[PDB]
């Protein structure tokens, strides 16, 4: 394999963002001029907060993925103090940014991006991997405005509860995650694209969780009817009754939903995304 890379091989630039246990920094490789998003973690901190399993899982899961709709892990290295993961730089940033900018997506854009997310989940679930924290913050956009899903340290390969707005009722009642937990999140995301806001909203996490377990949400007027029907088939309390799950016979029936009638599923990454407003 190519020589193990080192910090001195790069010109580090701006911080892209900061998390509780990592910082992602844009960096240009001197030998190639390539730009990578480098995620940097301090070994001592990860060890003190008992996060070794999550960092290990992040590397291991991303190393297994080989599909256009995921961020790529190109390389890893470490110095005495830090771990460095070299990732795709998804130049257009978070899907959440576009939701906030545009407001609500039109039906064409909703369909196209939902289709890419579904296709990505089909790939992931096919590998027996559950994301467990699917949300617009973690669905990035490349330079060509195709999706690139990230954030795999908290994945489950067939304890953790993800972002409250997207939490499935089973994680609150049974303390257990399955592939269908990601399908509930998909439902929330479709709703969010169409309505501009996610379906379960309240002033704190407790109040959100109470809404989720009671299925307490409503659709806005003019919500595209076939998208409403799809969301109703994903936001189902019983995880074995969600469209897409193995007990509902998998991704075929989901991709066959009438909302997706005009979608060509075989080659979405080669299609030109519709312009967002
Ligand atoms: C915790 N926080 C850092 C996660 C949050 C949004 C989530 N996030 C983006 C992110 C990662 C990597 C590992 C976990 C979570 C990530 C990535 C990138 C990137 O280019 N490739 C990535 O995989 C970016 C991170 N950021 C970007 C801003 C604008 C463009 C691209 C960004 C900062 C926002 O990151």
């Amino acid at each position: 394999q190519p020589r193990k890379k080192r910090p001195e091989d790069f010109k580090f630039g701006k911080i892209l963002g900061e998390g509780s246990f990592s910082t992602v920094v844009l960096a240009r490789e001197l030998a190639t001029s390539r730009e990578y998003a480098i995620k940097i973690l301090e070994k001592r901190h990860i060890i003190k907060e008992n996060k070794v399993p999550y960092v290990t899982r992040e590397r291991d899961v991303m190393s297994r993925l080989d599909h256009p709709f995921f961020v790529k892990l190109y390389f890893t290295f470490q110095d005495d103090e830090k771990l460095y993961f070299g990732l795709s730089y998804a130049k257009n940033g978070e899907l959440l940014k576009y939701i906030r900018k545009i407001g609500s997506f039109d039906e064409t854009c909703t369909r196209f991006y939902t289709a890419e997310i579904v296709s990505a989940l089909e790939y992931l679930h096919g590998k027996g991997i559950i994301h467990r924290d699917l949300k617009p913050e973690n669905i990035l956009l490349n330079e060509d405005m195709h999706i690139q899903i990230t954030d795999f340290g908290t994945a489950k390969v067939l304890s953790f509860v993800g972002t409250a707005q997207y939490v499935s009722p089973e994680l609150l009642t049974e303390k257990s995650a399955c592939k269908s937990s990601d399908l509930w999140a998909l439902g929330c995301i479709i709703y969010q694209l169409v309505a501009g806001l996610p379906p379960f909203r309240a002033g704190n996490e407790y109040l959100i969780f109470q809404k989720i377990i009671k299925l307490e949400y409503d659709f806005p007027e003019k919500f595209f009817p076939k998208a409403r029907d799809l969301v109703e088939k994903l936001l189902v309390l019983d995880a074995t009754k969600r469209l897409g799950c193995e007990e509902m016979e998998g991704y075929g029936p989901l991709k066959a939903h009438p909302f997706f009638e005009s979608v060509t599923w075989e080659n979405l990454h080669q299609q030109t995304p519709p312009k967002l407003t």
